[PDB]
């Protein structure tokens, strides 16, 4: 029964733990094509979880992209996702996974419309199911769920419309629903939750696909007492987004429609993340805000990890081990396009971890 | 030495535990082409057992189908069957496998006509063999055999014609025949047995390729006391089959010739399974019958798991693990054709398990 | 420290433990091309050892023959030999391997002419070497060596001509030469030795590439005391060979030139093995000779395991486990050509094991 | 906490432990293209560490060479480097790795110019980083670092010019820098360090890319007492290089510019190694010098391992196991070009180990 360590490690920079090489114009045939990938770790190692939809042998024979028969797979971090290296878990359209210290809890959502429902698996057996309450498709955040002392927490979205979506925090134990809390999210939309835990608190960053280019933030406790916070920055981090504005706790309404999964490290000094410019989905920059993200958006540190690389989803994951540090590490994963492979068929899932040491502002392009 | 749990779990729905993604028009070269696949589990995991006949590199260069040199292979469930993931067991045309709690018992049948015989393997070494007694080829049901308290049970078929076939129960211990019992099957044919065990009883659903579109049923004990039963329904579940009829315990003679391996769960409420319509081998529907299958056929629940998918063989398997449930779960596997792969070269072996919860009538096409 | 059991199992039949399926006209690219393969087992599992010379991707681009940079590899029996499944051991032109109960002893011979020498590897490390003493290339038998109580035995051949070859028994312990004894093989030639042990005795079948169509026999003890025996049969088993003649302890001179690796199970009763007819290298027949091989060759049992399949090298291996038998099992491996693959690039290494029961004369084509 | 044993084994010859077969004109698609490979072993086995830049599927579609996004990978020695067999460690341009008895210490350098820095990883987690001190890029030697009693040592090079490079010994513990020592290397250049240890002495051979065709030598202790030595030979071993000269301890300045990673075994008899001739990068010859390398270059033994084979980088590795010798074995790795594969896309990483027995002067072409 894993607990996050006593304190957050001081973060002064981010270094990549996983970053591969170009898989070239032509691919081998046994690679699995994926989307909505994320990272989750057990006590020894970390894993890629992804929604598989095709084989690389059909690189040029498949629609881009395909909303057909999709299935959740897992692959050891460090290994390429192939038919010989990857393991099927469940059929699914979106998913979440987490390790409690004993077993893996895996959630998948299947179906669109009212027939949509969620399956929960706990170490090799399906343990629980529940159906949609609000008509629309049930949606999992495609990110690590969070486990504390045998209790796992995950946010499920429901509702057919972005202008009337509902969102719930579910508490699970052994793959069984114990209880949930429906959130008052009126006025906003909270999709693609990516979360992390610190000192028995869970902090999640959301994505507003409706009316905001700023990212809504969620903080809650084991008793599901919650608070939703809006960044008091003037710098939107969603994509798409508008330009800089005067700092205020007002939502960023310009180009609020749309969005992509992304993260905000809501701590004592805060870390923000976004594409380099709002005109294009290229590059990735991390910026430190000492007074927190509920302050004015005053940047002390700015790292440009990528300049030209086409960038996509990003989210948190926490390594559950660290036999060397007495502090709780924080890491994030990030989709980067292998431009040597046409049509965005290959989004590498890169990973970065925070370090207590400052680092060069190196470009990883 | 595995023992079955006290009672069957209450089943209100079926959820897929295995369901993959389209393998596209073109396949990679190292995939193994298979037939007669089924599922069997040990204490930790489940495995696909199949008769291998070719490689995917020769997808368009092979006779279809090839009843040449065929060989029994095994693959961890969740992994694709490739030359690097699949493992040779024995040469064979049909097979059965079961795990007793200590070692695997594997049976294979080889040869046609009078030279036909069966090899029995028990944990890495071949321990016993026996020959055809009735001239024709020895035939195994291509499904999990049943092990109880160190004793494993399997049904063996013999005879060159379906209109005078013979069927026997063999009892094994440490891969050696302890004794056998020939069943009185006059008037019927009982091929492709798929079985499960509960409270010292083994129940098998058979397939009549001769004169019945209903599925004959078998119940027996460790002492080889048996009873053969005909469904008193009016709704045939075999393929091919005729239309709905007036309920009776009489066989359905309309389109009785031919058949496909299939299952009937005869418990306190019973579960029946079949293609959606008799006109085509498409779809798959599960129907619940509260009064048992020897009653009149009154349906309470009807789940249409597939509508358009081309459907094939189905049969039982029981997971021998389940650390969350104290009752005996039941699962089935089902061949579903990957329509993106031409000529039915790919039958995915999907799996469904029963749950105590009611679930949506979702289409898994 | 593994020891062979007290007694030989009574053998009345042979059953295939390994026999695969056609790999078709076209192969996937990652298969390793091999020759001089054989089988050897540890306490748990068995392995294929082979001399690798190429990749299947160059199936149609490689010369016959290419006697070039060759390397000894190993692959778990039950797996195809591929780049992801096979493991390099040592560079080598011929080899021998045996497991002592703790570690593997592996021998390879490299070089032609006088620069030829042998490397001995004992669990990941090279432990001893010795060079050619008699001018010609050093040759290992390409079959399992034999270990008894930590002492391992292998026959090494030397000399550039078959009419003046020399042969020595080397006794090794911990991968180091303890002693060797040169055999008086004057008048004959003793290549391609395949051996098995029973009751502290080692029995080997040789191949005469010079002047005999019969297979010479060797029997020796841990103390390197030996006896060389000629079959008193009238039925030669080498290939090529002449027709049947009157039984005598005389060599079979017709077509004595040339030969192929093969085995004779010399016990009481003895088993002989050979091609179906002397005109062609198709098929394989096992014949039982009750009074031993030093008698006249009166056959009681005759099995035609293959009829049309092209047959090649064959030799012994002993499974070192068997927790079901108190007797020593005996098995043989056999090259069978996959005729679906052109130019004999694929020699499937099938394996047969002896059983205490008589079995049907089934054709395994 | 592994320590190398008391004294070096007497070395009279070198035998290949790894030497493969031609991978032919055409390669399969899933092979990883590599550069800067070296070998390092744990308690059980040895591993290939390399810088990956591409896939073999793009054999004819890739530039030679590719200075793009490079990543450090590892593969079990004996296995081919494939997407299914190789594992990503860290992104990197050059690297070093060593095993302390518990965990792997891995260092990689990224960036050119002033942004260059090094990451240190200790068992699955990043533990330390440090940046350039001298403007130019940080460089690791692309060879095994050295661990003694929990202390690991590696040479880090810096400076944008060969005519004023700096080199430091770093001491690491648990993936953490304890201290570092800058060497006085004024007048020379010390790149591509390959090192080995004996009884608390570390001996490294360097490569001078600036003004020397002899290889600079380094000797140091756990407490960083060090000495830089020049061979008093008359035979330069670097490539490129000029011809033989009169023995002296002065640098060989003819063709001193440039160089290639190479090794010198400085022991009580010394061993030198180099290409066959200075005219071309073909062949490899090992020469023994009884009075040590600070003596006159008097050769007693000369082995020509290769004549025609194109040869590249070479360096040391030590097996940390070996239960047959009570003495410390020494091994080296050697890049050899697979000439059946065009454009030197395949550099096989061959390995040789020293032995106390004399061996034939056999050519491994
Ligand atoms: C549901 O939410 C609305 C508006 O959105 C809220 O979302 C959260 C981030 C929360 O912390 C809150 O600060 C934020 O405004 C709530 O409306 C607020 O309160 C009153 C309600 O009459 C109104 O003035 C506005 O809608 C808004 N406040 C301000 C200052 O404008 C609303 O109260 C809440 N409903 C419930 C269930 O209490
Ligand atoms: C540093 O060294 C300079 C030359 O010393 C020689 O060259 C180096 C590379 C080593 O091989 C060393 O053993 C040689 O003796 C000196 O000229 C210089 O004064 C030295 N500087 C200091 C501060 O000691
Ligand atoms: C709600 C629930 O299932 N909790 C149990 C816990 O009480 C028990 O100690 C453990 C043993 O496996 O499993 C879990
Ligand atoms: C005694 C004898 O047979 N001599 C032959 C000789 O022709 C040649 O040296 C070679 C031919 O194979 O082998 C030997
Ligand atoms: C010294 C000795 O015993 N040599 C014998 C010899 O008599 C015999 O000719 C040879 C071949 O049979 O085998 C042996
Ligand atoms: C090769 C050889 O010389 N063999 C002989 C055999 O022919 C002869 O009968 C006898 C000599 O006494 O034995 C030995
Ligand atoms: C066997 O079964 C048939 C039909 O079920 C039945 O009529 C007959 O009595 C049985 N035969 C014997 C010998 O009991
Ligand atoms: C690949 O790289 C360059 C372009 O960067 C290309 O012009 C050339 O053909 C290839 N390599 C070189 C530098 O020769
Ligand atoms: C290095 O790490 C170990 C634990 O891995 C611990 O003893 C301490 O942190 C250091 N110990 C030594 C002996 O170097
Ligand atoms: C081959 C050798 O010669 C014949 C016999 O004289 C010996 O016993 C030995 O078998
Ligand atoms: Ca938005
Ligand atoms: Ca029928
Ligand atoms: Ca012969
Ligand atoms: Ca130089």
């Amino acid at each position: 029964y894993w607990r996050a360590k006593s304190q957050m490690c001081e973060v002064k920079g981010w270094v990549p733990t996983h970053r591969g090489f170009p898989w070239g114009p032509e691919l081998p045939g046994d690679l699995i094509l994926s989307r909505r990938a994320y990272v989750s770790c057990d006590l020894t190692s970390c894993f890629k979880f992804f929604i598989a939809y095709g084989l690389s042998a059909n690189q040029h024979l498949l629609n881009t992209s395909m909303e057909w028969e999709e299935s959740l797979y897992k692959t050891p971090i460090g290994s390429a996702s192939t038919l010989s290296t990857s393991e099927m878990i469940l059929p699914g359209r979106s998913s979440s996974a987490c390790f409690d210290g004993l077993k893996w809890t895996v959630l998948v959502a299947n179906g669109r419309d009212r027939n949509s429902f969620i399956m929960i698996k706990y170490g090799e057996e399906v343990t629980d199911t529940f159906s949609a309450s609000r008509g629309g498709p049930l949606r999992l955040p495609n990110s690590e769920c969070i486990c504390i002392e045998g209790s796992c927490f995950v946010i499920v979205s429901d509702g057919p419309n972005v202008n009337q979506s509902v969102h719930r925090i579910y508490e699970l134990q052994n793959g069984t629903v114990q209880r949930w809390k429906q959130l008052n999210t009126t006025g906003i939309n909270f999709e693609y939750s990516t979360c992390y835990t610190i000192n028995n608190l869970i902090k999640c960053t959301g994505t507003n696909l409706w009316n905001d280019a700023k990212r809504p933030l969620l903080r809650f406790t084991k008793e599901l007492n919650y608070q939703i916070v809006e960044p008091c920055n003037g710098a939107p981090t969603d994509f798409p987004r508008g330009g800089l504005t005067t700092p205020s706790c007002k939502m960023a309404q310009e180009k609020g429609e749309g969005g992509i999964q992304g993260f905000i490290l809501d701590e004592k000094p805060a870390w923000t993340s976004k594409t380099k410019a709002e005109s294009s989905q290229n590059g990735f920059v991390l910026e430190q805000i000492p007074n927190g993200i509920e302050s004015e958006g005053t940047v002390s540190l700015s790292y440009e990890l990528f300049s030209n690389k086409r960038t996509g989803r990003s989210g948190f994951f926490q390594p559950k081990g660290d036999l060397i540090s007495g502090c709780q590490r924080i890491c994030f994963w990030l989709e980067i396009e292998d431009q040597t492979v046409g049509l965005g068929m290959i989004q590498e899932l890169s990973t970065f971890c925070g370090i207590n040491s400052p680092v060069q502002n190196i470009n990883w392009d």
